DNA sequence: GGGACCCTTCGAAT
DNA sequence: TTATTCGAAGGGTCCC
């Protein structure tokens, strides 16, 4: 297998540098503003020259402006990079019939019967780079090795506006020398977790008890960690279908009022149900985030599909669940529909 | 013993 | 200290 995966540069700051371009050269902060005081919210992502001097995704607002008061401080406009997204997207397709776009801004392409070897694999990721350049203006890096992981691996490695291929035998020194907090999968805290084995690379795993390393970060990711090690890791690019579609609002004040909770999920709900368009759900989760910012979900599988009318009604008893079964204030209510008809 | 869901939480990615 | 989606962990049921 070939893999030729792409990864769009700072890619909500760069649409706004696209149809901004007096911002290049300057710090652009795209903000997710909440509303509920002066610059409340988290920073959804930042260019390479806010990202510089420490502002980057996921700080609060008000942490970016203490540090660079004088950026750009963008809000998110998601609509417009789906849009610009998409457009990519379709261009991607003209490379490959198998390509399984991961998000937003990622996407794999098995590029297997396109070309011979690795040489030609490189060219093909640079025609990739310079059409998406040429058509949008966009800059993306762009991965290649023997399956999925890697690839990714090799475009971490070579953003921003990179191309990098991880051959066979580089695949065999990653597994001894690559740092595993740096593996897809492997965030803070299962890095941590296997700190606490002596587990700092791949190879590592080969050498511990399994039921030790599946003890301590489970089944799954202890095999998936264990087929990198041995170097038989090869799931394949397939595209992938929305399994789920919803929507969560952080309310102006936190509160446990069903009557001034209700607008809030109401409108979670038809939002939900424009996205969802003509796929029809049969399973329905009401999520609230309570003031300390824990997840709590309650929901329920109807055996036929869910209309409107019954989602409004349904979204009413699980939100009083919440209520009834937790003593905290919520901060965030939504609604997420699935297992589609 | 294990399929086939189902429910809620956790952890990770953008 | 945002929003969105995914997959799996464990808990469970009921069922051959
Ligand atoms: C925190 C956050 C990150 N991202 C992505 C994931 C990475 O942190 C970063 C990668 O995208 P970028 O480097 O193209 O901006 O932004 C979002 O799209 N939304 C978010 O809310
Ligand atoms: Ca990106
Ligand atoms: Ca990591």
């Amino acid at each position: 297998m070939i893999v030729l995966f792409v990864d769009f540069d700072y890619f909500y700051a760069q649409v706004e540098e696209v149809l901004n371009p007096s911002l290049k050269g300057k710090p652009v902060v795209v903000c997710v503003f909440s509303g509920r005081f002066e610059d409340s919210g988290a920073v959804a992502t930042a260019n390479y020259e806010a990202r510089k001097f420490g502002v980057k995704a996921g700080i609060p607002i008000v942490e970016a402006k203490k540090i660079l008061p004088n950026a750009v401080y963008l809000p998110m406009r998601k609509e417009v990079y789906q849009q610009v997204s998409s457009r990519i997207m379709n261009l991607l397709r003209e490379y490959s019939e198998k390509i399984e776009i991961a998000s937003i801004d990622e996407a794999y392409l098995d590029i297997s019967d396109k070309v011979r070897d690795y040489r030609e694999a490189y060219n093909l990721g640079l025609e990739i780079k310079n059409k998406i350049l040429e058509k949008e203006k966009i800059t993306v890096t762009v991965g290649i090795s023997k399956n999925k992981v890697f690839a990714k691996i090799a475009a971490d490695m070579a953003k921003p506006n990179g191309i990098k291929v991880i051959d066979d035998e580089e695949v065999k020194r990653l597994i001894r020398e690559l740092d595993i907090a740096d593996v897809p999968g492997i965030g803070n805290i299962t890095a941590e977790k296997l700190k606490k084995l002596g587990i700092n690379k791949l190879v590592d795993t080969l050498s511990i008890e399994f039921d030790k390393l599946k003890g301590m970060i489970g089944e799954a990711k202890a095999k998936y960690l264990i087929s990198l090690a041995r170097d038989e890791y090869n799931e394949p690019i397939r595209t992938r279908v929305r399994k789920s579609i919803g929507r969560i609002v952080t309310m102006k004040r936190n509160s446990r009022n069903l009557e001034e909770i209700k607008p809030y999920l109401f409108r979670a709900i038809e939002e939900s149900y424009y996205k969802l368009d003509k796929r029809i759900p049969k399973a329905i989760h009401v999520v609230a985030v309570t003031e300390d910012l824990d997840i709590v979900s309650r929901g329920r599988t109807f055996p036929h599909g869910i209309s409107k009318e019954t989602a409004y009604s349904e979204s009413v008893k699980l939100l009083q669940k919440i209520l009834e079964e937790d003593e905290r204030k919520i901060r965030r209510i939504g609604v997420r529909f699935s297992k589609f008809i």
